[PDB]
């Protein structure tokens, strides 16, 4: 009946997933284009002219520029303000001031992920989605970037040809575990009362360093496979150790756990754990055990936060054909491993940061 | 200070951004699996391996609809249920029953909307992004589309192998008027009290023809330019007229402007308004002007809404260099014409239907 009526909000519903690729675009244009660089260089809100006099744009551009300024000062990304101007033209002019969004924009900054806006949204990223009907619909078990393209996504930045994306790739990558220092710092409270760490799968010792920046104190010990630690002496407070963490891992006060799990099925990620929490059994409880990777929480009242790990999650598949797991089968794994209680801390805008407790 | 501190909710706002193109891709793959086509007619809830074998999947593909599913079934687009299940295997499982924002993609059904689905998320319509950082930082004035292929839209649409990308994009084209009857049904209010109507750029009469599908009794006068009217005769409540609606318009009760002034500038556009109050000036107070269109509100409570609207705006901009206005220019323009007030209708999701009143 009158259900039939009402093209209800199903249509604007509808339509707003149909262009939200759009605020993707224009922010990956807005990072191209430097805007934040530019205000943040300039010190003091800009105009509209100034902008495009900064960007030395042609002047049929600048209506474009103005576009895009519109709709990601409405997404939150700029501020718009109201300033004078000099000399008796003209009248009254609008500004534009970054925001802590857009400040994240700013280059050479320990903070900047223009690097990672440029490689998740370049063309390497994205058009392979062409070639999605013809992936749910063959015999083939392959990630959606081979089906579009017949070579993996590895081999196709290791090409001579595409020597820049591949460099592109790193850019974003080394940005990445760099932001993993912005992690510490903002979360001392999780290794302020340790004596002892291990961290598992650390290779040759990355990020024991980043932690040794915060907490030099701190007993670290990198333990990994023989060939990888291999030769690496340390210091007082750094310690290489080679074996096999499925078998055993160094005792300490705590484990860590930094992006491991992800790249394993739940009967090695268990065992890992079990092993786990057999270097922190010394400590008794107050031995913990951290690990850092994605957890989805659906029951969240953060639809916003969990459709984005949805949403990165779907890259990880059609990419890589990887996944990322609940909070849930985070549950699962860690009681089954005989822990007692966990913590769950959001970083990094959608990672999260888990504290297990015996 | 601690200001430095926060990796704020910035990131997530970001990342949230970056991975927005996600949901529309997700929402391309529902419409090309045909999943509502298969809920739709099973006439009750679907199991994950039901749908499995209604889209003939590879049993290496089901688990790649499970994730896809996961996140529309977030995003509303489809709901979760439980069911029993026959036989003495198994257990408890969930079923998936279409919304109303997916029952939008049922073939067949004057509502469908797959068509423009897949249009606005072909390639066609995606891939020119990839030359937005040299479409900014170029001294010639064209449009996105142009900046990356070389040629326009249209002649690309109109090339020998393109044949199939043409008829695709009619299909969208063809399916969004046809909308307009839903508009019709939804909206009798404004048309009912109406003796006569003139349809201006009415051409052959296609809309004016789905206006008498609903007040057959409604006296309509299509009126457009000698050429496309010539011959066209009508019947007792259709009427064809040439003229130019920059000189005058054909005096009715109200006179509709649909898709009309969005083709031209100001100056243009009020010229057409004005011969509009003109063509209703006999019947006083009584006359009404009628323009669907779309309208951007920036001042809107819903954020939502005129996001996709400037969405919507910034695929005019990087396909055509097209334009919308936002609400405050339509006043300016209403007003400057001589109409006293007027009154917005959303309609069809994002577009605007406006009541103008002398
Ligand atoms: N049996 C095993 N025991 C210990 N490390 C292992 C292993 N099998 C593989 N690895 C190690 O797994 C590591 C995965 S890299 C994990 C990321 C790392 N913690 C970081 O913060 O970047 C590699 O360094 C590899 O050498
Ligand atoms: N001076 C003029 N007077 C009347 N119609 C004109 C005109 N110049 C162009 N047109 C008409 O502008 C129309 C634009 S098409 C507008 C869409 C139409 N109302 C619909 O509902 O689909 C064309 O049919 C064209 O013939
Ligand atoms: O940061 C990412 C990323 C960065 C650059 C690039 O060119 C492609 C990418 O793909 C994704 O968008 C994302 C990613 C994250 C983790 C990973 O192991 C691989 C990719
Ligand atoms: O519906 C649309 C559309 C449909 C099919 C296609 O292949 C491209 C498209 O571009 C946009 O996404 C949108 C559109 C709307 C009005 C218009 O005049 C042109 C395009």
């Amino acid at each position: 009946g009158s259900e039939e009526s009402e093209l209800y909000h199903a249509q604007i519903h509808l339509y707003k997933h149909v262009y939200n690729f759009v605020s993707s675009m224009a922010l990956k244009s807005a990072m191209e284009l430097g805007i934040a660089d530019a205000i943040h260089n300039h010190g003091k809100p800009m105009t509209l002219s100034e902008l495009a006099s900064s960007l030395k744009l042609h002047p049929s551009k600048v209506n474009i520029l103005h576009r895009f300024l519109r709709l990601l000062t409405h997404n939150g990304f700029f501020a718009k303000t109201i300033v004078k101007g000099k000399e008796g033209d003209e009248e009254e002019e609008i500004a534009y001031s970054l925001t802590p969004p857009s400040k994240l924009l700013i280059s050479g900054k320990p903070t900047c992920l223009s690097s990672i806006v440029k490689g998740a949204l370049h063309p390497s990223s994205l058009d392979m989605w062409s070639s999605s009907k013809k992936w749910f619909n063959e015999d083939k078990e392959q990630t959606l970037f081979e089906c579009a393209t017949g070579e993996s996504f590895w081999d196709f930045l290791n090409k001579d040809s595409e020597s820049s994306t591949l460099s592109m790739f790193q850019d974003a990558m080394a940005s990445d575990s760099r932001m993993f220092k912005l992690v510490l710092q903002e979360n001392k409270r999780v290794f302020e009362g340790l004596e002892s760490l291990v961290d598992v799968g650390g290779g040759t010792g990355g990020v024991t360093k980043l932690i040794h920046e915060i907490f030099p104190h701190l007993k670290c010990t990198v333990f990994d496979q023989p060939q990888v630690v291999g030769n690496l002496t340390g210091n007082e407070n750094l310690n290489f150790v080679g074996g096999d963490m499925f078998k055993s891992i160094p005792s300490a006060d705590a484990v860590l756990l930094k992006w491991v799990l992800h790249d394993w099925n739940d009967e090695q990620s268990l065992k890992i754990l079990k092993n786990s929490k057999e270097a922190i059994s010394h400590k008794g409880k107050d031995g913990k055990v951290i690990i850092i990777d994605i957890s989805i929480d659906e029951t969240s009242d953060d639809r916003g936060l969990t459709e984005l790990q949805l949403d990165y999650d779907l890259v990880m598949l059609t990419m890589f054909l990887g996944k990322e797991r609940t909070k849930q089968e985070w549950e699962k794994l860690i009681y089954d491993a005989g822990f007692s209680s966990y913590k769950i801390t959001p970083i990094s805008g959608f990672k999260s940061l888990i504290e297990v407790y015996p």
